[PDB]
């Protein structure tokens, strides 16, 4: 009915411009109709592609790790955008990304090459990859 055209115009054009998870989608349909009104008009978005959060979590996952951001930190970002924990898994275990190799390189780039062995230096290092969100279990063997 008239509701679901509205809300169906306004969902596709928030979703022409650029890839969001439903709950994005959700938030910024709720910002400034039935239950039943605001479900089709995201079950047209899934059939039609302009949702698919599959889609949007393996590009996620791709694009943060291009930026030094390990595991911990994309997950809890992805946990924000509403993403399913079971899309989350499915897509790390799917991108098989070297974590391990791409935490030695942000840590070359910000302390050297050959890095730093000293037990200071060494502590600092492990601090800044686990705030980035690589896994104690990467960080170990970066030396």
């Amino acid at each position: 009915g008239p509701a679901y055209a509205r809300l169906l115009d306004r969902a596709v054009r928030i979703l022409a411009v650029r890839d969001h998870s439903e709950q994005e989608l959700r938030r910024k349909l709720a910002a400034p109709a039935t239950a039943e009104d605001y479900e089709r008009v995201i079950a047209w978005c899934h059939e039609h592609g302009y949702l698919d959060d599959s889609r949007f979590v393996a590009r996620f996952i791709a694009s943060r790790s291009r930026k030094g951001y390990g595991p911990a930190r994309i997950r809890q970002e992805l946990n924000q955008k509403g993403i399913s924990r079971e899309a989350t898994e499915k897509a790390m275990r799917e991108a098989d990304i070297d974590w391990a190799a791409l935490a030695r390189d942000q840590a070359t780039r910000k302390y050297g090459e050959p890095l730093p062995t000293v037990f200071s230096e060494k502590v600092k290092i492990q601090r800044f990859l686990l705030y980035r969100g690589y896994l104690m279990e990467d960080i170990q063997d970066i030396w």
